[PDB]
């Protein structure tokens, strides 16, 4: 058995930025109090992973990146009462402590004992699980999934429901929860309305599924990738457009398209660019646009504040506004009551030791979400 | 007696920017169908108007500014139903045609006849009812009151109660309404927040009010004149704070205060810096900033998206989101009912041949509002 001990295993660790990831053989420290080990059955590759690799996301390397995934408890540390061993569960990149400021509002989700804004790369004690060739590697937001064993802290992790398909789920860990709440939750789209998403990804195709459930009368996905829009159709969008297209700005041409603006436009890439261009193309006394795309470290856009004087709203979110251990659980509840569908996001499924494939795809536009087993 | 003609009386014209208002004779053309020609009984100085002097806000000049004001019906044009001569007035820079689709939405209220976004200067119809040396003058905003007389579309003006003091409710045309709605109507300041006011002019001392009958328990006043401070805690403010006592950015010293940041935050001035000061003071995760100020034309702020990302919403509006028509009868009925003071706003009644008296107030920092009577 191997409570209480090290566990030898697999994992892909990133040595340096723009590298392929290595497959190798880490150690795996056993759970301290509070802290729970999990066996990863299933992980998604996620854009922010690949963010990473290119040091548009900063945090500390050598790391072991992943954080969209679901495995099962292996053991738990002492004191931990809400998972047990064999537990189904999903880690959570923002934690929910339920102490914080954040926390017990009724609003926020985005809790101060999160690692995404000021990332140390460790445990909440300040230390590493991992070990890789003698030296300590550092962890990714409190989760890092692309392991066969990771280590969390009993504030980043849900108990979901025992007979979820986890190679399906792992998706309600990041990609379709944020996509789906910063729709419904976040911008709180309207029954009737136009709503149009820059970037048809996972996370953008999840948009359109939270639009679509809100009762959206129009929705115009927006790509530079034309063949990411049969797939925009199929899960609700009503028209898409291709920038490259058009001779004039894609802001004006989705202005005269809505017959003066939309009500509501999401950002789903992380350009600078397009985060100024989906505020413009939302009705200027009324529009709402929503930030969703992850930013380069360290760097400012440039905008006219008269878009938000005439009555525009501009707002983000972390993981589509959800508290993310009080919803995980009723998510995955809903997609067994097939109250959505993840089936469309997933193009692709290797095993963990094709990462560096996987990848690859990613980049070259040819998946939406490639699930990686175990 | 006057209707049916033209009047010649005195207004205050202004030939060029950075100059004096010159007081001049003008002649007023009497309304064409659906134009209400008005009296001019009291109206205020707004930073606005000060605006156009400096080249701040573009409209086309030579012009007869001023906004904020209330008079009585002389004459009314064929068609108008909605006033007739002998009634009290005030004028609306924002009007409600009641057809567009702002104005049909339950939300928005900057009409899409408005003159702000893209001034010409005219009335609906793209002429001018103003004469002066021969030359056609300007219109500000469809309603010009540094005149006399003025001649307004009938969306443009709203009849309020017989008994209205004139020289008190002309502040709902602008002042008031605007300061009072930013806090309980566009941002919905909640009952037991912090709220931080950057700005401590006439609207800036609306919005204090708006908080304070909003519920707020903390009111943080901030303004580099201490001279102010006096009468914000007067109106509400629970404690000021000059940036110019301390040594770190006011953002740390307000994020050091509110213990993590505060609930609602509001750009009352009119300046880059503070719109991005006033939105990194707010809590990262629920916080929200209005951008109440008129920044400089056509410059551009710099900000970095990772202060929306966590959860943050930035929000503006003009004329606080009231729908002007349907509204402004309705604060001069509550005021009427002794619901809100407009006593402590106004530190200076002058008569309308003082104007540039009134204007030095305004830029020296002696004044909050000054009224000119005519
Ligand atoms: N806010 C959060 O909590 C959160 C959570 C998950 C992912 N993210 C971020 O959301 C973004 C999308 O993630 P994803 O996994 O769906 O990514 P993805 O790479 O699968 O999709 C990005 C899409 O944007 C398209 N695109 C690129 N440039 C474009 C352009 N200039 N114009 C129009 N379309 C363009 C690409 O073709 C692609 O279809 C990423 O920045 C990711 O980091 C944020
Ligand atoms: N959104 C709207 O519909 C609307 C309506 C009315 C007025 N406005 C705008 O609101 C702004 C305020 O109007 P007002 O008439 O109350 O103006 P005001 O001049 O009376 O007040 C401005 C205040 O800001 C202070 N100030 C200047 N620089 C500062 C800085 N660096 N830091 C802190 N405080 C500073 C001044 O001391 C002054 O007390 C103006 O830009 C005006 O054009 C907008
Ligand atoms: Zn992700
Ligand atoms: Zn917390
Ligand atoms: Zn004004
Ligand atoms: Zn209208």
């Amino acid at each position: 058995s191997t409570a209480g001990k090290v566990i030898k295993c697999k994992a892909a660790v990133l040595w340096e930025e723009k590298k392929p990831f290595s497959i190798e053989e880490v150690e795996v420290a056993p759970p301290k109090a509070h802290e729970v080990r999990i066996k990863m059955v299933a992980t998604g590759i996620c854009r922010s992973d690949d963010h990473v690799v290119s040091g548009t996301l900063v945090t500390p390397l050598p790391v072991i990146a992943g954080h969209e995934a679901a495995g099962i408890v292996e053991s738990i540390g002492e004191g931990v009462t809400t998972v047990r061993p064999g537990d189904k569960v999903i880690p959570l990149f923002t934690p929910q402590c339920g102490k914080c400021r954040v926390c017990k509002h009724p609003e926020g989700n985005f809790c101060l004992k999160n690692d995404l804004s000021m990332p140390r790369g460790t445990m909440q004690d300040g230390t590493s699980r991992f070990t890789c060739r003698g030296k300590p590697i550092h962890h990714f937001l409190g989760t890092s999934t692309f392991s066969q064993y990771t280590v969390v802290d009993e504030i980043s992790v849900a108990k979901i429901d025992a007979a979820s398909p986890l190679e399906k789920v792992c998706l309600i860990g990041c990609g379709f929860s944020t996509g789906y709440g910063s729709a419904v939750k976040v911008a709180k789209v309207t029954q009737g309305s136009t709503c149009a998403v820059f970037g048809l990804g996972g996370v953008g195709l999840s948009v359109i599924m939270g639009c679509k459930a809100a009762g959206a009368a129009r929705i115009i996905g927006v790509d530079i990738n034309k063949d990411k829009f049969a797939k925009a159709k199929e899960v609700g969008a009503t028209e898409c457009v291709n920038p490259q297209d058009y001779k004039k700005p894609i802001q004006e041409v989705l202005t005269e398209m809505s017959n003066g603006g939309v009500d509501f436009s999401f950002e789903v890439i992380g350009r600078l660019d397009t985060m100024v261009t989906a505020l413009s193309c939302c009705q200027e006394a009324y529009g709402v646009s929503v930030i969703v795309g992850v930013p380069p470290d360290s760097q400012n856009l440039s905008m006219n504040p008269m878009l938000l004087l005439s009555g525009r709203t501009w707002k983000g979110a972390i993981f589509g506004g959800f508290k993310s251990k009080d919803s995980v659980p009723k998510l995955v509840a809903d997609f067994m009551a097939k109250k959505f569908a993840l089936d469309p996001l997933i193009t692709h499924v290797l095993p963990f030791e094709k990462i560096n494939e996987g990848f690859d795809l990613l980049r070259s536009g040819e998946s939406i979400r490639t699930i990686l087993t175990f």
